[PDB]
């Protein structure tokens, strides 16, 4: 009867495949056919054509992880203007281009995870720390880093951030930068890397240089990190349950399809997950006041270590 599209930044990558799995199973449980499709490469045009096609075929809702905050807006507004329910997950668009953003966590939440992981490992009052991520321009990562650095200055005043460098979402560049950091700061206490490429790069660099006991924390995926965790190079790192994220998105979309829109403050109880609530867009750095528009945060994120890392496959 009703159809939903779940679009990732690209297919063929665990994180997105699993998000799609959570979405599709949620659809089956709700009696709504969910189509999973994305471009072979992360690009605006690759996602836009898919959005336009789903709208043209008469899909009832589209859930997407935006490659660009503005790039999909024209297509998404057209969709909403035609009656299609639009939601975002993982990466959000400008608030006016969707109804709800199924968000893994606010900048303060994610920034806190980074510092809490580092503090768990660091054993010196005057610890030397290095930040290592994508770029000084990437919006989301910089929001997390701004929050992390603030938390460090406020709660761990003895620490010193000795350097902040970037890997530019490039495996080769990331490894090179990581080794440079490790070679230049032999007494470094920790590397905080809130980037999927930067984290594995830092661990690989430590192993390449035979550097021991360096605290290496950040954000990345289970399958990529497992080898480093098994060797002891990385004790902990964070992210979230992408399967549950996909699942939640379909449940929120279902609420809209069932004419039970939720305004900031309203809640929805999802089986196996619990209750989710709509919170203000302002918490993400971009205020936007409108009915049936807001953010739905995951009840929790995940800290992976040797004990629970095998429970996830992406």
């Amino acid at each position: 009867a009703e159809r939903i599209a779940f679009i990732p930044k690209l297919v063929g990558v665990g994180f997105f495949t699993s998000g799609g799995n959570g979405a599709q199973e949620a659809g089956k449980a709700l009696g709504i056919d969910v189509t999973y499709d994305g471009p072979t490469e992360p690009s605006v045009s690759g996602q836009v054509q898919l959005v336009n096609n789903f709208v043209n075929q008469g899909y009832d809702a589209i859930i997407v992880s935006a490659v660009s905050p503005d790039g999909l807006c024209p297509a998404l507004k057209r969709a909403m203007q035609r009656g299609v329910k639009i939601l975002t997950w993982d990466s959000d668009t400008k608030p006016e281009c969707r109804s709800y953003y199924i968000n893994q966590g606010t900048p303060k939440q994610l920034g806190s995870m980074l510092v809490e992981m580092a503090a768990h490992q660091v054993d010196k009052e005057k610890a030397k720390v290095a930040f290592f991520y994508s770029s000084p321009t990437v919006t989301d990562q910089n929001q997390w880093v701004k929050e992390a650095k603030a938390k460090i200055s406020q709660e761990h005043p003895g620490w010193e951030i000795v350097t902040t460098q970037f890997g530019y979402n490039d495996a080769t560049k990331s490894l090179q930068t990581a080794e440079g950091i490790i070679k230049a700061y032999p007494d470094l206490d920790a590397i905080i890397a809130p980037d999927a490429n930067a984290l594995p790069a830092a661990a690989q660099a430590a192993e390449n240089l035979k550097r021991n006991n360096l605290a290496i924390v950040g954000f990345s995926t289970p399958n990529v990190m497992r080898p480093y965790v098994q060797r002891g190079t990385v004790k902990e790192f964070g992210l979230w349950d992408v399967v549950q994220q996909g699942k939640i998105s379909v449940y929120v979309a279902n609420a809209l399809l069932k004419n039970m829109p939720m305004n900031v403050g309203d809640s929805l109880d999802i089986p196996g997950i619990g209750k989710v609530t709509v919170s203000p867009n302002s918490e993400q750095g971009y205020h936007y006041e409108a009915k049936g528009n807001g953010i739905v945060l995951l009840p929790e994120r995940v800290i992976f270590n040797k004990d629970n890392i095998d429970k996830y496959d992406f």
